[PDB]
């Protein structure tokens, strides 16, 4: 909440189950980490494939953290 | 979503008849026109697609529960 | 709507993966809210083998999607 | 509604096929059930690559289950 | 109903993650956790004993009193 | 309280055996643990393709507990 | 004794964090609640024994296998 109120605007890198990983810029967020971000993007095995608008359901969110 | 209008909700109605890529548990990767969904994020597809190990298997319609749904994007034009 | 359009595959062939890797296909006799469903002359398909199971009851709580096969 | 409960019913007695989550098969003559889907079987046995195992008396939690088929022989 | 019967006896128990274990049920609950003394781990086809184990229902796939 | 509560609570200040999903495999001495069998454990240590990994102490979700045993 | 007092005395310590399907994080413990929710800065995955520094993370309880202050 108060990390991702912060972040809003801004890069996130978000994992989930099933070794996923997405990179986007948070634009909302919820109380069960649902996430709606946007210019989002999938790293796998190293290539980056750009997706746009992606909204995520937050019971498979690992872990949440601004991009430095 | 019911009280996720914010995050899941807005961006679904407004993905109604546009093609979207959903991706779900156990590394499935589908593509299809969101036609339909409901509280519970169970989506109806139209002319959807999965794509398996690079490869694409068409299937028409499909229906696909909300429960195992990672993410879903509208694919950008 | 999601009813409606299984509604309409009742009495026909469907394909349906479920948690785990498992790929099933058969006639739609019955389903409920929680998408459980009843085939019959279903078949299991696994590394291409197809075994016929004929009636078979499907949790829902594992089903990944259901599709009619055309 | 004969859906879950309605082949189940008319399996009691009879060789089920059972599969569930992390690729366990299993077949049994199916005694009884409720509403979870759990089962007791009887003279139930594993399928474990290709090898049959006989367990004799087996209940199963129905939350696993991936489906149940009644064995067409 | 089949576990009260099964009280003092040993039983086969498997679990999610391929985990397969043996032990003298003791005690059970509506939850499906079991008691069991005596248990031991079957691994890679070796056991390896473990004495008392209590074991949480929600992992369970079977209980299976074992033969004879 | 007849499967897992006495056992715990008599299992207070004994090293004890965890298994968790995903594989992992844990011992430490049993502080303390809570209504879902979330675990309190000191002098904890991990399990890991045959290696021990001394963690000290450590906190234990209950959600993913296979089961706990006493070491014998 | 309690789990909670235990981790309220790891705030401002260096964690270790495992979660569900292999991840293991290292970081200054910030906050946490009642459901294992987590707060850490300066984070870290170690993935292959290689270190990842993240900076500022929010993990889910609802993951989380264990968490243990680096001794």
């Amino acid at each position: 909440g108060a990390t991702l109120q912060d972040s809003i605007g801004k890069q996130v890198l978000v994992k989930l189950r099933d070794s996923h990983e997405i990179r986007g810029i948070l634009r909302s967020f919820d109380q069960h980490v649902n996430l709606l971000l946007e210019d989002a993007e999938e790293i796998i095995d190293g290539n980056v494939y750009k997706r746009g608008t992606m909204v995520v359901r937050g019971e498979n969110v690992l872990f949440i953290s601004p991009v430095p």
